């Protein structure tokens, strides 16, 4: 029977989404700082890699206390990365290449150097109630010692309440002191969020990645007899009252009210898309929360529709080099079991806040992990460097610039908190600073292994992480990956299969030995696999090359070894 | 295409195992206490139900502090239940009816009224080191102030160490003061466990349920500078030092050494089966532990073999009336993902230690839960009463006899700890004491609902929980259920499917609405299901009767409604 026809999916339902960290991607001007002209000079890389969409970490005006997540002007570009003119040139050239471009929208908080905050702190009409402002807690026992409104702890260490001398009140900061929480019960705040998104959509952005959504809304003091209620204590003896972990964020995180805001954003975006046409503009949400609270981002049982998807962080939070094949299968099944009917699944192996994929797992697992990302149904998310297997760089206490490490850590402990090792400059080639910059003075130090692990080397050599990444993004054009069913089970503690299958179309099978030992499996146990079958992709140190025939039902895999087999249609 | 033959499995790989609680099954002599003559009189009940195997809770000589789990003589019957001759008659008539009979083996501990203990406490030669005896912890702060060897906490509340005035040492009890922990590093103790099992196998027992295995072995003082190490503190503020929950059982539970004793028991049982022939004799292990520690009961990576299976308690520990269809699917997949290849799966919905199935879930979910139990691959475990949907009985403080409630509870709290509600006499009929006894004076009070919920009523009326149970045990004879593949997914937050399929044999599909609301599903989404299909079983509250034709691909299910559909072969 000739192959069945498939209906084309909207671009966002099966895109490869690549996360750029602009400060570390490409420095065009020799200051050791990545910039918009550098991204423009390398837009061709995304076409070459088979990436469909890029999301940039924040590039808006920022005092850089949290490297861009502390925004002083939501309507202009950070001078170190470029100008508004450079941003419009990036959108033009990305669009001319067929790429979608998403921006990082940071709705929870503004810089204390924003006009919003300067005006609010001065009680300017229209801005007085823009942020969460609170009087000290009544201290009847002992006045003249001022108490914060509650025991709430900041994500970056210390009290989430900061005293303003000028306003004689505390403001809330869930992040750095310099990151002030907006009041999302203020209709003027909600309108300003629509105004910001409309500004950037009108410039031509294809959508947003929405930062820190679990922290949008905190308890209304009207519900607690006019005080901010204390979060419960954890009881964990390793954390004192200034340390993140001391409290359970019952009154400060995952409040049901935050989802109404996200559903209002989607209604806004739907109307925008209806009134503008062209490619669907989308929102992807960031939030670390339990399965129930994460799936509420998609929408709810009463028919509300939220983000196009919430990010799936499961390969960051629940899988590591300690995981066996049964763990891999059980965690993969969690998103696919709990995601609502019609939801688009997505897979995230890394980001700028977490250790790099090959450091969390092992160096010999890079290809297997990139195959899982590309072969599971839905959307693959790649963090800058995963396409070449980059590793965490070494960063000394002296070179550490992450506010989280500087606030929570010291020269002995910093490494426990710092996100800097996942933010080291991208390895283009084996030239000075790995081709990231013409300067030796980079904003973070270049990882020592850049001579071994760089993009130019992997394009030159016959087998490489990059060549495997290219073969996998190319495979996603096949109807079996865009529309095919999936079947996933462990064959042993060491090896699992993933089968994509679609009647009249080729079958594709991942076999992956995630263990540190060899494993022999019976391919007779793999559904929809008729032999012989052809190796489409192999791990860079597999005995099997692309084009190799698998004829025997008994298969011995090395530690880390992964294969994609192409087999006849069912 | 005529139906393929399947090779018949050994009896234990797909049996329906029924747990009898002898004290509450059937009183033959009017003392309000269930007995062995009682059981003999109703062995026909297991043939009628489609039960293959019965396991009895303990029937050995016991002061009854823990209603049989405190054993004073491992080689004879508790007088209230009957005589050795009654036991021999039970095995004889049970075997005549084709039934297998398992005994509850309690290797962790003996009654302090056991000869073992009386001899041990007196330091008689060969018994001195039969139990864990320890000196008080040296007190350098105030010498000769008596301290327990460690902070360890009993499962029934209070210290796990009891002072012997006679011996001037502490003994270990993980359970009641009256349950004394054997020393499993003493080869004489290990020999005595073989001696007990051989005795009962020689009488013709078909094997054992093994009690309390996670607690077998505790830290050797020789590895902790010649003291028993304190268990870590939990930090949970609701637990004082005398309360279960105060400690994390790092040195008192799940020690790797316990598994070596289990593998030794399986090696002895394999040698017994080999030398005696006839039906395979088996061991099913009891232990509440995490998934890694649970799966080690089957065997280990070195090829050691343990229990035929450890009990799967997931429908007790991890599902309830709070669970939705996605929770049901994700918990069912846990055993099937983690169980070693070649392992036999099992499903437990209740026991004498936990609230009854219809109380933990809902009254309208009974049929759907019994369907899951019978239609999942492997072994179905039924607890006394689940075949008629018995609910927890009310038991006042005054009528409470469970040591766990009496030790950990009081008149206001006892309901939090007591197991008695799940142990109320079995509802045979609507006669005095629901036909459990001719006396109104029963050892626990007969539940108030026995007029509504009894076996006789369910055998007479056209649709019942018991008739459904009978229809499901009969279905287990079909090749599709013994040898079929499985496929399980959620269609919604309310409804899931379970498909058993096998080429050339009939297809069986469970559809179950686990919610309190009506749900409409598309049957086109269900793999291997071609319409029309026939209702084989329906919940007693379903508008569909057995024999009903499902023709439409749109299906509305009322709250708690479950159907088993019979559909043409694949
Ligand atoms: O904006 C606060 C916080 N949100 C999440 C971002 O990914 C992280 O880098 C940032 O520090
Ligand atoms: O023997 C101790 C303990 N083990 C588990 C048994 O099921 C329970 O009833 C008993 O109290
Ligand atoms: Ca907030
Ligand atoms: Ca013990
Ligand atoms: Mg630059
Ligand atoms: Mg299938
Ligand atoms: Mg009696």
């Amino acid at each position: 029977p000739p192959p069945t026809e498939v209906i084309q999916l909207d671009w966002w339902k099966n895109c490869v989404l690549y996360q750029i960290y602009p400060r570390s991607f490409k420095d065009s001007d020799g200051d050791g700082i990545g910039d918009l002209k550098g991204i423009i000079s390398e837009l061709k890389h995304f076409v070459d890699a088979g990436v469909d969409a890029i999301w940039m970490s924040p590039i808006f005006e920022s005092p850089m206390v949290d490297f861009g997540y502390d925004i002083s002007n939501f309507y202009d570009i950070h001078y170190e990365y470029g100008t508004m003119e450079d941003f419009e040139e990036l959108l033009d050239k990305a669009h001319e290449l067929g790429l979608k471009v998403l921006l990082d929208f940071v709705p929870n908080h503004a810089s204390n150097e924003s006009e919003y905050f300067i005006k609010s702190e001065a009680r300017e009409p229209g801005y007085e109630n823009f942020f969460i402002w609170a009087d000290p807690l009544p201290n009847p026992e002992n006045p003249g010692v001022r108490l914060p409104p509650s025991n709430w702890v900041s994500q970056f260490g210390g009290s989430a309440w900061e005293w303003s001398e000028k306003r004689q009140q505390y403001y809330l900061h869930q992040f750095a002191i310099q990151q002030v929480d907006f009041d999302f019960r203020n209709p003027a705040v909600k309108q300003e969020m629509f105004n910001i998104m409309k500004f950037w959509l009108d410039k031509g952005a294809d959508g947003f990645r929405l930062d820190a959504l679990p922290y949008l809304i905190e308890a209304d003091p009207a519900d607690h007899e006019g005080r901010y209620p204390d979060d419960p204590l954890s009881g964990l003896t390793q954390f004192e009252s200034h340390q993140l972990g001391y409290t359970i964020p019952l009154y400060t995180k995952d409040l049901i009210e935050l989802y109404d805001v996200v559903y209002e954003w989607r209604e806004f975006l739907d109307e925008y898309n209806k009134n503008h046409g062209g490619d669907t503009r989308v929102v992807f949400s960031e939030g670390y929360a339990n399965v129930s609270m994460t799936m509420l981002y998609y929408g709810n049982e009463d028919g509300a529709i939220g983000a196009h998807f919430p990010f799936n962080f499961d390969f960051i939070t629940d899988l590591s080099s300690k995981s066996n094949a049964r763990d891999f299968v059980y965690i993969i099944l969690r998103w696919l079991t709990y995601m609502p009917y019609g939801g688009i699944p997505n897979w995230v192996f890394g980001n700028h806040d977490n250790n790099r994929m090959p450091t969390r797992f092992r160096h010999d697992m890079v290809d297997g992990l990139n195959i899982i990302n590309m072969l599971l149904p839905g959307v693959a998310v790649t963090y800058q460097g995963e396409e070449i297997g980059m590793r965490d760089g070494y960063v000394s206490w002296e070179d550490t610039v992450d506010i989280e490490a500087c606030n929570r850590g010291d020269p002995d402990t910093y490494h426990l908190y710092s996100r800097d090792p996942a933010r080291t400059p991208y390895h283009w080639d084996n030239s000075t600073s790995a081709g990231f910059s013409t300067s030796t003075n980079t904003w973070l130090p270049v990882a020592e292994d850049y001579q071994e692990i760089n993009l130019a080397k992997q394009k030159e050599t016959a087998r490489s992480h990059f060549k495997n990444y290219q073969a996998l993004t190319k495979l996603r054009k096949q109807a079996t990956l865009s529309h095919g069913e999936y079947d996933i089970r462990a064959l042993s503690d060491r090896t699992f299969y993933l089968v994509r299958s679609l009647p009249t179309h080729d079958t594709y099978v991942l076999l992956f030995n995630v263990s540190e030992r060899r494993d022999t499996v019976d391919l007779g146990r793999v559904p929809h696999l008729t032999l012989p079958a052809t190796v489409y992709v192999s791990s860079i140190h597999s005995a099997r090359l692309a084009g190799h025939e698998i004829t025997s039902s008994q298969l011995s895999l090395e530690a880390g070894e992964a294969l994609v087999l192409k087999a006849q249609p069912i």
